[PDB]
């Protein structure tokens, strides 16, 4: 709850909160929306966006692999979870004990699991279906089916797949003997299908969505540089006229990669370059002019006017929106706002 | 302890040992080491690491920021500990109670702490100084060398630098009443100065230096592809010719950047490219030919006569070496080896 660097990360989770309510309200009362949150929520916080995306409408969370469910479980998680990536057949015991839901891909995934589970718990299996470019013919479906009906245990909750395509996919639940009580499709579609998979737009990132992740700091060394002056520390910086230097206590080693060298960030309403190498704990900005050290530096937000969002941190890195919120490492803090006031700090450091 | 996903780093603690014993020989006996431990020991381990490299002769710890400090003291570490980066004069109380030295920059950041800070604990400091291109000139430091011997709790420990700076060094050493316990430099020179900065190379990164880390998957699902057909997943793969596609649980979120696509992996022997986008949780090798699932795929290390190491990754990435393993995300379980067998598993996702 206390930390000791200068640098947090701030979580707006009345952001998820209106995201999720906005589509609670579009969406058919049948429907039912499924909340992404592998990768810690997208380095976002796993336990305090399910807590708020379910507040909000969300009925149903999925993550990435299993210690992802196991750990929302452990931090008090009650809602059902999806398993939507790979899995070990002998591992089966633990999720249906732990009411946690797995996707399978091939029937004899389904083999080992059938011979290696007896009980007592029930498994709910959703299948996913290789649509065009995960299971792919009829032959293999009907064996699935055959497992599933044939085990005491085994139950089959949802159909899903990941988006021609479409009329592929309409025949091949008509390869089953009935509807699973849920049909759905990964990517966002965002017809029927009662769930959607509100992924990383729940974040705010691609009517109108509220983006949820800013990234900030504060100067800890400033320093005026002469004309010809350098600074080394790996590469040379060398000042062409008289300038300022200020430092923060970010790097690398933060998820601040070196190639964000060059990247503009906002210190006191202005942008301000990332200049000479980034190094793994601390780096050096060309200030906008004088300034005491303890000024706010924004590295994604909002400062007066000036926004820097996380499209823009993508852009500069050439990667998808998603990868850098979920590269922000673990020893950056995370405050997370709930009701405009500070619910609370996750140090995972202590 | 236990883990749900085939995807785990290794991480060998002899390899940390033998580094540290090769120096621990070579150098003076009264030289001390410092282990340098900052961002979870460069992702192989914090508390593994300190351990193993004080057991092989290092006698005091560094780190970036004082939650690293802290969470070491908190996992039972004992031995002196360096705080290299900023911090608030404030927290001075919170070092000198928990037996941690804090390196200061500016004299008013001691002014501030002075001013703040009475007791019961005595408070160890560190002098960085300005050694060319921290503090700067002879009046600062006489201002130091005042307010630490007026305050009846504070103590200056050391003095360091990162590398004509040598004879400027020299000099300011000159300014100081008389010579602290401890005189280092940061960056390798790996003279006196009695303590080093065995920084990297602890790491087997850049006589001879054993490499400590490595990075492992497994085939989760194979599949032939024919001529002209396509896998799409943002990007499209359009096959040129019949081949094997197997898909390993590895992803960007895992700090397996979307930049390592092309890099070529090591499955059965032989280098295998990661073809197509790297999704978040999920990527795609084109397979050296058919292969079951199951079988292992090796990001960072040796299978066969091949080897991938820390430098080949950081090429493909145009970064340094020491950024990859630190990018490896904390979801990533480490397997420790200690006397060529398992020591412990963390998982820090429970």
């Amino acid at each position: 709850n206390d930390f000791h660097r200068d640098t947090w990360a701030e979580v707006d989770l009345d952001a998820i909160y209106d995201n999720v309510e906005n589509l609670r309200r579009l969406l058919p009362d049948d429907t039912h929306i499924m909340a992404s949150v592998c990768g810690n929520a997208y380095g976002h916080g796993d336990v305090q966006v399910a807590r708020t995306a379910l507040e909000a409408g969300a009925s149903r969370l999925a993550v990435a692999f299993l210690d992802e469910a196991l750990a929302l479980r452990e931090k008090g998680i009650e809602a059902p979870i999806l398993v939507t990536g790979a899995s070990r057949p002998a591992d089966a015991a633990l999720a249906a004990q732990q009411r946690i839901a797995l996707t399978v891909f091939r029937s004899d995934w389904l083999e080992e699991a059938s011979a290696l589970y007896s009980g007592p718990f029930p498994i709910h299996f959703h299948l996913y279906m290789d649509t065009g470019m995960g299971v792919k013919d009829e032959e293999e479906t009907k064996r699935i089916v055959a497992l599933i009906e044939r085990h005491p245990h085994f139950v089959l909750e949802g159909l899903w797949t990941w988006f021609y395509q479409y009329t592929r996919f309409l025949h091949m639940l008509e390869w089953l003997p009935s509807r699973p009580p849920l049909v759905f499709c990964a990517n966002s579609l965002r017809r029927t299908f009662n769930m959607v998979q509100f992924g990383i737009a729940m974040y705010g990132l691609a009517y109108p969505l509220k983006e949820a992740f800013s990234l900030h700091s504060r100067l800890v060394h400033v320093k005026k540089l002469q004309p010809g002056e350098k600074v080394s520390y790996g590469a040379t910086y060398t000042a062409q006229t008289e300038e300022w230097i200020g430092t923060i206590p970010i790097g690398y080693k933060d998820g601040w990669l070196r190639r964000l060298q060059h990247f503009h960030v906002l210190v006191d309403g202005q942008k301000a370059p990332i200049v000479g190498r980034i190094l793994m704990d601390m780096c050096m900005i060309r200030l906008p002019g004088p300034l005491p050290v303890g000024t706010k530096v924004t590295l994604i937000g909002r400062q007066g006017d000036k926004v820097i969002s996380i499209d823009d941190v993508a852009r500069h890195l050439e990667t998808i929106n998603y990868e850098v919120p979920c590269t922000i490492s673990y020893r950056v803090p995370r405050i997370f706002f709930r009701h405009k006031r500070i619910m609370e700090v996750r140090n995972a450091i202590g």
